[PDB]
């Protein structure tokens, strides 16, 4: 048939897509900016396609619930039919690659730790061996997968604390982690995937620090719908991107050309 | 039909894939030994097959012939029906996702640059405003590719150089970029994948380093034949694998628990 608009979901997570301060003044696609604004248009450039950028409906990324077995989020617009495709910071797992289709990696990355300056920890190891600084994942994602499917010792102990840790360890959104490590004078460390813990670092007010290496090794993909024939095009450009070195043209400009904490 | 042995090609790269010491008084897969060995192991388990490992016959990774327009290496096997699978330190690339099918990667990895210790480099802006010191890469390999592509004007320069550098510092295999460095006196460096580098660093004589940042970011991913039905299980496997643990397990076993150059 005629060819239609591409329909793009995505979410608002800094510094992927954010609302540009003026967008009130501003309509369409030109509302947006960040990573994945500028990944899309690539995207869109190198598979021929013209496309509207939208917001997740429910601000979510994308889980199964257990009781419904509903998908939420961004997965489930595209399992849904609601988006053709998603362009976002989607971490590939297996749970959604049973239900989408994902682009190779965009982006690699993998869990870190995030503490406020002079919290006196170095380590996964050191959190597990204390009890004074609580410490936590995003509430819904593979940060808190990891622990839960781990058999390493350290990683095994912290799932068993966070679990069972009242108040609860966990949070709602990105944001949220971080403003709980920055209000909580050290008692708060954060484990979030070190795309955003280095992101941050280098925002003001300045006061986080990432600690230690990776804890594993993952990626983003872009997602389209299981057989959609878009996902074709979109993991060659992606490939080819990558290859021309646009991706971390773009990692740069949005992390570090833009950081506030200096030089 | 019924059921066959899958046939998996690989290559003799270290620590991916080894002939063991021993091996002349060995059969089949017993043979060999290395990360890519267990990994095998993994995914045939984890997709219920029973495989026959063999070495790639040209000893090649895969590229196209630019005259004859035939594919050589694993990556021809795999076109030419000669193999089912391969898994290999074999990067995912756009010329080759075209023509063969790849799990999301097993590994993660970018260019890096190896120098026999003591050579004054520290990054590949020092290499691109010296002579002294040649450099080079993989004569046929995604490496060279990065230099080709890039707009960056570094790597333009690096490019400018090695593509008429004389003698050629391309080199045949990892083998021959490591011996060059080695036997060179600090006068050549080689740019390659951190994975290896990182190996190398930790075999006897101890007497290289990786210097610098990776310039970029990419994996190795599990290939089967362009629409073949084994592609769906490897690439879920691959994740499971990746999502409790067992990649990192083995990397560390065949990177670092085996290190020969201290603790
Ligand atoms: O689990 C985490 O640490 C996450 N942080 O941000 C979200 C984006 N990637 C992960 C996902 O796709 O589930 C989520
Ligand atoms: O180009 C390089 O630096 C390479 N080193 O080892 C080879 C394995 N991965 C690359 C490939 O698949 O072409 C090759
Ligand atoms: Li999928
Ligand atoms: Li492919």
């Amino acid at each position: 048939g005629a060819n239609k608009t591409v329909v793009v979901t995505t979410i608002l997570e800094s510094p992927y897509v954010m609302m540009k301060k003026n967008h009130e003044m501003l309509e369409g696609n030109e509302r947006y900016e960040g990573y994945c604004v500028d990944l899309a248009a690539e995207i869109a450039k190198h598979c021929g396609f013209k496309y509207k950028l939208t917001i997740v409906g429910d601000g979510k990324y994308g889980a199964r619930d257990a009781d419904t077995k509903i998908w939420n989020g961004m997965v489930g617009e595209l399992v849904y039919g609601k988006a053709d495709i998603a362009i976002a910071p989607l971490t590939i797992t297996l749970v959604r690659e049973e239900v989408i289709d994902f682009s190779k990696p965009f982006m690699s990355l993998g869990i870190s730790i995030m503490i406020k300056k002079g919290t006196p920890i170095e380590s996964a190891e050191d959190l597990s061996k204390q009890t004074e600084i609580a410490y936590g994942t995003l509430d819904s994602g593979s940060t808190k997968e990891f622990f839960r499917r781990s058999k390493i010792a350290v990683f095994d102990k912290m799932w068993t604390y966070m679990r069972s840790a009242e108040p609860s360890v966990f949070v709602r959104t990105t944001a949220e982690g971080v403003a709980r490590v920055r209000k909580s004078k050290g008692k708060y460390a954060y484990l979030l995937e070190s795309t955003m813990n280095e992101y941050i670092e280098q925002r003001k007010p300045c006061d986080t620090m990432k600690v230690g290496g990776n804890l594993d090794s993952k990626g983003y993909g872009i997602a389209t719908p299981k057989g959609s024939s878009l996902g074709n095009a979109v993991n060659l450009a992606v490939l080819k991107l990558n290859e021309q070195g646009l991706l971390d043209k773009l990692k740069n400009k949005w992390w570090y050309d833009k950081g506030e904490c200096g030089s």
